[PDB]
């Protein structure tokens, strides 16, 4: 199974100067739920925001660099190299990649931020259209997490 997972703002903002715009706790257990155990793919610069891979999953990092190589990471050189990838594996990012992969993957768990961040990394635009919504939850209001944010699970019609 193939899968986009990614937390995007109402006008699909989703980083800015290599963070995150926004502080949700409950997204990132939501992202440690759906991957653990399973395979997240990311571009080169998605993978040098965070450092360092992810623990208790396959952590894949596409780059044209022939020398890079990080203790915990495997390396891929071509979107062909995604198909190849054994079990259920999310695209985590970023821009590019997405524009790469949406219209390539079976489904997509969105993390709707009901705001608007400054950004400057953005999810490409998409239509209701084309996708069915599967379910929709809405996050808790919180002491640790004060912006509304809704999950969805969008499958291709
Ligand atoms: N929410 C998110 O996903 C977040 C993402 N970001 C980031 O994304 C921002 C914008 O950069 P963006 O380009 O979208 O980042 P990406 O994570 O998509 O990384 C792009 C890089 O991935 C590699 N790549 C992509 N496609 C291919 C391909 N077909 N073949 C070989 N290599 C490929 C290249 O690496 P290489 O140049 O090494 O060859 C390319 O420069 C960055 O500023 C970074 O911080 C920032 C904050 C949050
Ligand atoms: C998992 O934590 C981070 C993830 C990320 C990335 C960009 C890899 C991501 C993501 C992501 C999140 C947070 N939520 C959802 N729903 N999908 C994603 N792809 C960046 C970070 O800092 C810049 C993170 O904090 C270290």
């Amino acid at each position: 199974t193939l899968s986009i997972l990614v937390a995007h703002d109402l006008q699909r903002v989703i980083g800015f100067e290599n963070q995150l715009p926004w502080h949700l706790p409950n997204d990132l257990k939501h992202v440690k739920k759906l991957s653990t155990g399973h395979t997240l793919v990311m571009g080169r610069k998605t993978f040098e925001s965070i450092g360092k891979p992810l623990p208790n999953r396959r952590n894949v990092v596409l780059t044209s660099d022939t020398s890079f190589n990080v203790e915990g990471v495997d390396v891929i050189h071509s979107i062909e190299d995604i198909y190849q990838l054994p079990g259920h594996v999310f695209i985590f990012g970023g821009q590019t990649l997405y524009e790469e992969m949406i219209d390539k993957v079976d489904d997509m768990y969105i993390t709707v931020i009901e705001g608007k961040f400054r950004g400057d990394t953005f999810f490409p635009p998409y239509t209701f259209e084309d996708w069915e919504v599967a379910s929709s939850v809405e996050g808790k209001l919180d002491e640790k997490n004060t912006i509304p944010h809704t999950f969805l699970h969008l499958i291709r019609k």
